[PDB]
């Protein structure tokens, strides 16, 4: 009765092109296994991987539909007990990434008993159906080459993007910084907390790992890829005080989706 290691569904390289067009219909359509909320669990053998996957978002529905077109069938292909958190940014205030991240562990662990989470980019599609989105021994980096960054790894310590950890490895780092407000940075401080709880970080090769980007027609501008960020003390200093047991937000609302459930936050209380 248990899921096989590797599932029989498999497909191996897969065809991800953004030049086509789709609506939230089409992909209910296409998906009728998947129940309110964007809740799905193995019929035909028993999952222990019960993964909430969390999606820090502002204003990008577009984005959107394209990862729920492509990830719904390729998470029932890897036979997970899943479900699917978009957590939404109120207000215009500089964007953090990683407590609204925060946010969703807490509010998934609401709904169900999950044991794993993986966190998500709204924009990045996995290129490869064996690059499996759950948990591991060690905290698993996903998204490995990222056409974004010429199909290359910036640096060895570098975790953004997608990458899983279960319920007790993020325990065990006391979550994610709460204020690194704006973009950069808060990806290395994860790196820095679980170096420093005794973990090191997981990872498939780069070619199972191709990973593509949707392109955002603003964005025009270009620059290098990233450097590593040194804040090893900061994180030192910080970490046991600030994360998931300093976190406080509201909740605006609460939306449940034929594909998704969306939570609209406000992050402005201090943390």
């Amino acid at each position: 009765t248990a899921c096989p290691e590797e599932s029989p569904l498999l497909v191996g390289p897969m065809l991800i092109e953004f030049n086509i067009p789709v609506d939230l219909k089409l992909v209910e359509q296409q998906n009728p296994k998947v129940k309110l909320g964007g809740r799905y669990t193995p019929m035909d053998c028993i999952s222990p991987h019960k993964v909430a996957i969390i999606i820090p978002f502002r204003n990008r529905q577009e984005h959107l539909k394209y990862w729920l077109y492509y990830l719904h069938p390729i998470l029932q292909r890897q036979q997970l007990d899943y479900g699917i958190y978009v957590i939404n940014q109120a207000g215009e205030s500089m964007f953090n990434r990683a407590k609204l991240l925060n946010v969703g562990f807490k509010e998934a662990l609401k709904d169900y008993d999950y044991n794993c989470f993986v966190f998500s980019d709204v924009d990045l599609i996995p290129m490869n159906d064996h690059n499996t989105y759950r948990c591991f021994s060690q905290p698993r980096h996903i998204s490995v080459a990222m056409d974004k960054f010429g199909f290359s790894l910036p640096y060895v310590q570098y975790f953004g993007g997608v990458s899983a950890l279960s319920k007790q490895q993020f325990l065990s780092i006391n979550g994610f910084p709460n204020n690194y407000w704006g973009a950069g940075g808060e990806d290395d401080d994860i790196y820095n907390r679980l170096a420093f709880r005794g973990m090191s970080v997981s990872r498939p090769n780069a070619v199972i790992g191709k990973t593509r980007m949707i392109r955002h027609s603003r964005d025009k501008k270009n620059e290098p890829n990233p450097q590593r960020f040194d804040r090893i003390a900061h994180t030192k200093e910080t970490m046991l005080s600030d994360g998931l047991n300093s976190l406080t937000y509201m909740v605006l609302e609460v939306q449940r989706y034929p594909l998704y459930t969306k939570i609209t936050v406000d992050i402005g209380t201090p943390s």
